[PDB]
């Protein structure tokens, strides 16, 4: 498909068999959701943006699927206000930006 | 031009007739950038991201190059950690998401 950017590029996801609303995001480095619970190790990181910076829990190998996209990486779950979808899963779906 | 995610989307922009640095940003509703000149009136505004909220000066209809290609529009001014360019003004630049 092709995106335009006229409001913000909002796309369903499934994640840990649950549905969540999440933003493409290419100036997010990284993939950011919400609180939830995801399987597996997990380790702390701290992740920066406009505001500062806030404290995740780092799950790495977890499944995602965005449009039909199966894809695999690592997540980050903490207080984030919006789900982000990050270069490190966009890549795998092939997104690019094109003008 | 057609660009990958494997490495930020930083591209080279012209404001005020200086060169910058700064990242296409889907995420952003907004392009925001780090303290420089500019003309005119400015007015308050507040921007939320990943870790709360910062102050910016919100600038109108300014000129800016981005990759080449010319737009005019509101830059806002303050402390963000890159310069980002967001959606206001990558759909000047006709910029769209694919996969
Ligand atoms: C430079 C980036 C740093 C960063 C790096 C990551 F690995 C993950 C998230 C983030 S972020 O801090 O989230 N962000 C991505 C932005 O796309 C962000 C997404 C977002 C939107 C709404 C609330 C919280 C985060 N928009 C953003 O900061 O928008 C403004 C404030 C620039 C307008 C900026």
């Amino acid at each position: 498909p092709q995106i335009t950017l006229w409001k913000r590029p909002l796309v369903t996801i499934k994640i840990g068999g649950q549905l969540k609303e999440a933003l493409l995001d290419t100036g997010a480095d990284d993939t950011v959701i919400e609180e939830m619970s995801l399987p597996g190790r997990w380790k702390p990181k701290m992740i920066g943006g406009i505001g500062g910076f806030i404290k995740v829990r780092q799950y790495d190998q977890i499944i995602i699927e965005i449009c039909g996209h199966k894809a695999i990486g690592t997540v980050l779950v903490g207080p984030t206000p919006v789900n982000i979808i990050g270069r490190n899963l966009l890549t795998q779906i092939g997104c690019t930006l094109n003008f």
